[PDB]
C-alpha cells in the first residue's frame, strides 16, 4: 500500500493492473465506486477531477476474472500540506 | 487494511471490530448462502477458491477493512 498525495482541486489518478479478461472494480474505504460527473473509469484507470479532502481514503481496485481475483490498494491523502 | 491469507479448501473467517454488521466484498453487499454464514461479528465462507479473494469490508460510520488472499502459497 503506497501513499498518494493530491492537492485539492487537482486530479486523482489511479491505475489498476493489466490482466486479460479481468474486469476491474473499485472501492473507496470498502464502499463501491462507480462512474459520475467527476468520476471516470476506463480500462484499468480511475480518474477523479476536483479533488476535495473527503476524497481522501483507502482506495482499492480488484481485477476479477473467473479464475482469480487480484487486488491493489492505494492510500490517498488529498491535502494542502 | 488487515491481511488475511487462507489456503484453498479451508474456511475463510473474518471477525469485525469495535451493533448489527453488514458485509461487502469489492463493494457488493453480502448475504447468507450455502457456503456463507454471517453471524454476530463473524463472516464465514467455506471452500475458499482464489476468486473468493478480494477486498472485504465490514460496517455497522465506522468501517474495518480486509484484504483476503486465497493461495496455496
Amino acid at each position: 500500500p503506497e501513499a498518494y498525495v493530491v492537492a485539492p482541486g487537482e486530479s486523482l489518478e489511479l491505475q489498476c493492473m493489466l490482466k486479460d479478461a479481468a474486469v476491474i472494480s473499485w472501492t473507496k474505504d470498502g464502499v463501491h465506486l462507480g462512474p459520475n460527473n467527476r468520476t471516470v473509469l476506463i480500462g484499468e484507470y480511475l480518474q477523479i477531477k476536483g479533488a476535495t479532502p473527503r476524497d481522501s481514503g483507502l482506495y482499492a481496485c480488484t481485477a476479477a476474472r473467473t479464475v482469480d481475483s487480484e487486488t491493489w490498494i492505494f492510500m490517498v491523502n488529498v491535502t494542502d500540506a
